[PDB]
């Protein structure tokens, strides 16, 4: 049985750059619902699986891939931030960074341009090729998890659907991602990557 | 050149099933985005039209659905929505209502559930089958337009983006629709279903 | 453990509409290897699912829609096909044909407008709205099940791959459906729409 | 106008390896008819475009995509095949190849891998990332080209249609990979890498 995770923080830890009433509907809304749903469809696999029902199986499919994904997204998202957060990451991760996309800054603009760039919901990511042995930067529709469609380990996620930033940037998404940059958890982002470069 | 159109009514005039907020949000940015967006990918394509620029054409297919989409869309729902509306539509639409959803009620069950049921950005339509000759819902994802990707004809659309809600009912997009079909301006559905009627 | 169902007749049983060297390969060959490779993915898909790990249940949708539902198509289309097959269906089926697409050559076109119209690997079909209680045509691409991906009921399938046709018909598609209705078996597809007569 | 290039080599110029009768077919009957085709949709674009019909622009995207890209794929396909290909490429093609897939060997494996990984018609692809300055991998479906849809400049390209193959090789596409291999103009694909160079 899948759970929600508790926030690493204060539902208003994030302030001002994220306020308090997004993360709160957020997180025992918006990422709840994903975690029942997914529970509900899951038990649903286990009987179709079991009957060896193929028509439910992939009748099944869009709703385990959207709160699945909306499950895996979320949960990483949390640890992504952190009221102490901001500034640039250190050591290896940063010199990737200044590797794989020339400059923190250019990473920065490659990012944010990722998720921007997304036409409805969906998520910009920074993830790492484990084939290529390097970074990448993707955007996944909705809530397509990162790994289960591309691959690529999540490093670092920014959520643009709109129940993201609505409440408190409106339709401006550009000032959101410019103020989110001020609470990223470069620790857990370091400690993402060093666990697929073993 | 593709122009944004005057809202029928004041931004206020939905009050209090959809907020002046979300109206004027709607319709000053989210819409006037579109067109402008529109009007910028079109002339793109006439570049590369008139250059026998295939790969162009085709990398600028996304934008154009999507924006050319949400124009479409959203000239549509304005002229949907009236201060004035509410209710059940009469006669022929009525009639083809009870038959070919059963009762007026189990059509408003039919689109809410197939608008509730989008999951991500998009829309619930009622729409008409001129091959068929007759009433049928449809759900089309982001901006996608009905009848450029279904071939049936838009009657009426209830948009689901969260920025047609959010600010107002937050996650629960069940309130939204619940407190729309207060505002749905049935002579402008009536409208439409006898101009595909012919 | 899924299985591969024999064929109600011999290879070249459908000769010459459709010649055995392709019934035989798309039977002992393109099935076969739907049906292993799908026990394969649901294994893995039983154990993902054991240990809860939702990114590898995701990202073995592909593998499962695919040979899942090439496995589904194909077992459906073995059974509407017979050596005895051509003419028109009778009483029921029939009457429905007519009411729903003018005429039983009308419906004819229409499906095989529908299977010609496939770009890509892909599927025609002939199903039953259980909702709206009426037949209905649509199109599947590659082997995307109707039942679990439209919900409408498989009647009767046109394979458009190019396997199903390429030895003997090559590029012209067009030749081969017009051969296919040649050996549709309307006794099976008779009993599949009285089945879904509720 | 579009119009259908000739062949760089006769039909039969690639045996074994490739049939005359699938040289013949593809190039004089499927290549033909993308280009046609396309002719026809763009036609019927710029008429759309023209009376400003968003909803005819959209309906027409998936003809212009899959002609278009058609007609893109398979003209570079024929340029990058020749009767004396075979054997690697040399200099600073094979250097990036070696940089970025370990060896040639590997990378063989990986660009078979994703073509025989296809589900459905589609192609494998060898292409430059122009932002990433490096070679990279990447499967598209049916028609979608490349560049158009992916960004990445074509260089080497696999179609894995089954037209393709098919008469010649079966369902076994792994036999029709493995000879292909004999083929592949090099000269032809460090050009286009060459060209791709800045
Ligand atoms: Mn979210
Ligand atoms: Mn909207
Ligand atoms: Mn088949
Ligand atoms: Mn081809």
């Amino acid at each position: 049985k899948h759970s929600l995770p508790d926030l690493p923080y204060d539902y208003g830890a994030l302030e001002p750059h994220i306020n308090a009433q997004i993360m709160q509907l957020h997180h025992s809304k918006h990422h709840a619902a994903y975690v029942n749903n997914l529970n509900v469809t899951e038990e649903k696999y286990q009987e179709a699986l079991a009957k060896g029902d193929v028509t439910a199986q992939i009748a099944l499919q869009p709703a385990l891939k959207f709160n699945g994904g909306g499950h895996i997204n979320h949960s990483i998202f949390w640890t992504n931030l952190s009221p102490n957060g901001g500034g640039e990451p250190k050591g290896e991760l940063l010199e990737a960074i200044k590797r794989d996309f020339g400059s923190f800054d250019k990473f920065k603009e490659k990012l944010t341009a990722a998720s921007v760039g997304v036409q409805g919901s969906g998520w910009g990511w920074l993830g790492f090729n484990k084939e290529r042995g390097h970074l990448q930067i993707a955007a996944c529709p909705n809530q397509d998890p990162l790994q289960g469609t591309t691959g690529l380990i999540p490093l670092l996620g920014i959520d643009v659907a709109e129940h993201a930033y609505y409440l408190q940037y409106k339709n401006v998404r550009p000032d959101y991602l410019k103020a989110i940059w001020n609470v990223i958890n470069w620790e857990n982002v370091t400690e993402r990557y060093m666990a697929c470069k073993k």
